[PDB]
């Protein structure tokens, strides 16, 4: 006894915990947040079959209304090997190191001696939720040296009276349909497939994404003596619309590079040869693109009025326009005002030089800085302005990377609250490689760089589904601010401008002081209730 003495603190959950942490539980949500907790453990001896139960969380005025937590979660921990190339000054730690990230879910976990480990508790809040002061603990148990050991650390979560229902800002994470890792394998059209898609698309709507993109030429399947059959495309639409996600929908990218970065832009045609439908790459302006865009748009557009999905959809022409290869790209934008004038586009873009070849503006934050008052000028032309964050920007730009302050992930969407950018993309939902993305963290193909650790993918494999990293809840909770900054700003803009300054310094800078963020957060709460 002494060694076997569980060592329990309280940690903000804003705050990223190592294995060799010092040591140091209260949420405050309005109704239709997610609270967090994050309660944390060490043990100078080995500790076997750790669990967490959470006991009733109840309003004092009437132990009869109860909040209903989600199962119990353990930090995981991640090896970062390699560094962001030019990190930030915040850079919490250099690599090579272990990060916390993957939230799993375990009944049980081991802990080795003196190794600090995380317990994550997630309550889902309904708007339904009659306002008031929560409170119960949680059970924490498990055996050190044959004894079972166990404590009750006190919680609390002030629900605030202020509804937070669906976000009005847009949110995409670009999501690949796979099970790599995973311990199902389903085949494509399976009952278990079809499954899985769901899985994945009710974890995204759980996280406020309510932004698909599906395509509607690899989805589709044609007919070409041309017939166009929708079929797979509108059962992924379903399930996405059934799962609470759409909201809109991004339709797949028309073409890409025909080689190296500056090359020009071919588009993707459907041909019939020697008996088989076969796919291949042409020049825009071709007889070819033109033959089978002429066909194609007119049957895209006719189909999603028909299933009275028009309205909701915004067609992508091809990935990252730059100036070199501005004609290219403007060439198959012709090619779509020509043969569906209604069809809305969207392009996650480096160019600013495209006014009316899109409608939806996605620039990455760096461009967007840099170019503000021409995207200003497009808002006012009636146009949407996004914006996304990957690889790129480094620096002191807000990110999703491991190696940065979790607020970088959060107030990402006070950026887009402050700046007036009405939604916000991001290519690196789940892009898992070969390799186990636990024990590989920097992704990387041979002879280019390597991707920074959280840049591919912000949820992990689990066993039969993705798992949450802690990066997902942060976006999570930061889409359901920019909601409450929106609400404030409707009543009060002065005060909402107020309170994102106070973060939100400029496209560059911040502040990711965590009692500061708090008392923002109190204040911004206090002032809607």
């Amino acid at each position: 006894k002494e060694d076997r003495i569980l060592k329990v603190w309280t940690v903000d959950p804003l705050v990223k915990v190592f294995r060799d942490s010092e040591p140091v539980a209260l949420a405050e949500v309005a109704r239709g947040e997610r609270a967090t907790l994050q309660i944390v453990i060490r043990c100078a001896k080995p500790i076997q079959e750790l669990h967490a139960k959470v006991g009733p969380l109840a309003l004092g005025s009437n132990a009869k209304q109860v909040l209903e937590s989600a199962p119990v979660r353990f930090v995981g921990y991640v090896p970062v090997d390699r560094p962001i190339p030019r990190p930030p000054k915040d850079q919490l730690r250099r690599p090579p190191a272990d990060f916390p990230d993957p939230l799993l879910e375990e009944k049980t976990i081991a802990v080795d001696e003196n190794q600090v480990q995380p317990i994550w508790v997630t309550v889902a809040v309904p708007t339904n939720t009659q306002p008031g002061l929560y409170q119960g603990s949680v059970h924490i148990s498990g055996r050190v040296d044959g004894r079972q050991i166990t404590t009750k650390v006190p919680v609390a979560i002030k629900v605030f009276d202020i509804e937070v229902g669906q976000s009005r800002l847009w949110v995409t994470n670009w999501f690949s349909m796979q099970s790599r890792h995973m311990k199902i394998a389903p085949e494509p059209d399976s009952q278990q497939y079809w499954a899985l898609l769901s899985r994945y698309a009710r974890n995204m709507s759980e996280h406020r994404q309510n932004v698909v993109l599906v395509s509607p030429l690899s989805l589709a399947t044609f007919q070409l003596d041309m017939e166009v059959d929708f079929s797979r495309f509108d059962r992924w639409v379903r399930i996405f619309i059934a799962e609470g996600v759409i909201g809109r929908i991004e339709g797949g990218h028309l073409g890409g590079r025909s080689s190296d970065w500056e090359s020009p832009f071919v588009v993707r045609i459907k041909e019939l040869r020697e008996g088989n439908i076969i796919t291949k790459s042409v020049a825009p302006t071709s007889e070819e693109a033109n033959q089978f865009y002429a066909q194609f748009l007119p049957a895209l557009v006719n189909h999603l009025r028909d299933r009275g999905w028009l309205e909701k959809y915004a067609q992508h022409l091809a990935d990252e326009p730059v100036r070199t290869n501005i004609e290219s790209y403007r060439a198959i934008s012709k090619l779509v005002r020509k043969y569906a004038p209604e069809l809305k586009i969207i392009e996650a873009c480096h160019t600013k030089d495209l006014a009316g070849a899109i409608d939806v503006w996605v620039p990455q934050l760096n461009f967007l800085h840099n170019d503000f008052e021409h995207y200003q000028k497009r808002q006012r032309a009636g146009d949407e302005v996004w914006f996304y964050t990957c690889i790129y920007p480094q620096g002191e730009y807000a990110n999703r990377f491991i190696e940065q302050p979790l607020l970088k992930t959060r107030l990402l969407h006070w950026i887009n609250y402050r700046y007036g950018m009405t939604g916000y993309l991001h290519w690196g939902y789940n892009q898992w490689g070969k390799d186990s993305p636990f024990t590989h963290t920097t992704k990387q193909h041979t002879g280019q760089q390597y991707l920074p650790a959280g840049d591919p993918w912000i949820v992990y494999p689990g066993r039969d589904g993705p798992l949450d990293s802690i990066r997902h809840e942060a976006m999570c909770d930061g889409i359901a601010d920019y909601e409450l900054l929106s609400m404030l700003g409707e009543r009060d803009p002065e005060a909402a401008k107020r309170l994102v300054n106070r973060h939100v310094l400029d496209f560059d800078r911040y502040n990711c002081n965590v009692e500061a963020f708090r008392a923002t957060r109190l204040e911004l709460l206090e002032l809607l209730s």
